[PDB]
């Protein structure tokens, strides 16, 4: 079941934005959402992909642990945090491009493809660059899609091993405290109009567990901590976080 709650583009508007917020409770199974029809809208995941990537990654042995370093290959970006060795944690925390190509790169097109038909992750579709298609290829993904391939993962669902899945579960951890913990992955798309920010994920409490997934309007980098602020005020209201 789901129902369409607009009271929650008051905090999209407040912003001078535009987006979708979804939310699902696991043990109601009912979902709520600001819009119905952008929560079905189809983007870029840009580095919301890295969730997938890194499970597949892991799977396939191209990546052993969260513990193997990927050198810095020498090339000055201009993202500071880039420009030096990552793990599989610190590359899903700065949203490590370059070592994300790579991992590509090693997995390949056919493999690729198989895998995210296995997962049912949005329209399958690598069209493009194997190094750079979740940023300006064919593939997209909604917001209730990355729902449900989280839900998934979430539940060790997914056809890699529960290894995997555990390790990426870890890597996603964003933020704990006595009240809830966090696990999420953001996303900035940019290549492809419309510009949109991602933040997907979930919220775990004691007795259940929340799945999110909402995106935005990015005209520029400014309002990129829209992302999770927008995100926490709906969780507020919905006294899910207090
Ligand atoms: C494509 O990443 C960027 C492009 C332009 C400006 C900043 C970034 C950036 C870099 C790392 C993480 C994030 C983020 O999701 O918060 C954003
Ligand atoms: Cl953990």
């Amino acid at each position: 079941e789901w129902q369409e709650n607009k009271s929650w583009n008051a905090h999209f508007t407040e912003h001078k934005s535009q987006g979708v917020v979804v939310l699902w409770n696991e043990n109601k199974q009912q979902g709520f959402t600001n819009n119905l029809k952008r929560a079905n809208q189809a983007f870029l995941p840009a580095s919301t992909f890295k969730i997938p990537n890194s499970l597949i990654a892991l799977d396939l042995g191209v990546v052993k642990d969260e513990h193997q370093v990927f050198k810095w290959d020498g090339q000055t970006r201009d993202i500071a945090t880039w420009n030096r060795d990552h793990n599989l944690i610190t590359a899903m925390k700065y949203s490590v491009v370059p070592v994300y190509q790579e991992f590509a790169r090693q997995i390949g097109e056919a493999r690729m493809s198989k895998m995210l038909h296995a997962f049912d992750y949005g329209n399958e579709d690598i069209s493009g660059n194997v190094d750079s298609f979740w940023l300006d290829g064919g593939i997209r993904i909604s917001a209730t899609e990355q729902i449900s391939f989280l839900r998934k993962l979430y539940h060790n669902k997914l056809h890699v091993s529960e290894r995997s899945q555990r390790i990426v579960k870890q890597a996603m951890l964003t933020e704990a405290n006595g009240d809830y913990i966090i696990r999420a992955k953001t996303g900035y798309s940019t290549r492809i109009e419309p510009k949109i920010g991602w933040w997907v994920g979930w919220v775990e409490l004691d007795d259940n567990v929340w799945f999110f997934a909402m995106n935005m309007d990015m005209p520029t980098s400014d309002g990129l901590g829209l992302r999770q602020a927008i995100t926490k005020e709906v969780l507020k209201q919905e006294k899910i976080i207090p």
